[PDB]
């Protein structure tokens, strides 16, 4: 919903995210996917330079992916790596929300 939260919600500063921790936090909750991507924040930031109007961007390079997929145990997860392009909604320069993996 803004950038603070993105950061909290969807980057990580260590790949081996470790999910059936940080998952069961009351922001995710148990949910069945998040994806984390593995970076500081001033790259990810820069996806959205320049654009100000609410707008969907697909990465124009691949990051370090971390998803947290649930297994058949509720809240508990497997951890998988993967690089790929994602995307985001730019808002006022800003990533506010992660939409997708892949493509918008």
């Amino acid at each position: 919903q803004d950038w603070l939260t993105f950061q909290k919600k969807h980057i990580t500063n260590t790949r081996d995210v470790d999910c059936d921790n940080i998952m069961s936090t009351n922001l995710f909750h148990c949910k069945d996917k998040n994806t984390f991507i593995y970076s500081r924040p001033e790259p990810v930031k820069a996806i959205c330079k320049g654009i100000i109007a609410s707008k969907n961007v697909l990465t124009t390079s691949e990051f370090y992916l971390s998803d947290c997929n649930v297994t058949s145990r509720p809240c508990k997860y497997k951890l998988k790596k993967s690089t790929n392009k994602f995307c985001v909604t730019c808002e006022n320069q800003a990533p506010v929300h992660f939409v997708g993996v892949g493509s918008c």
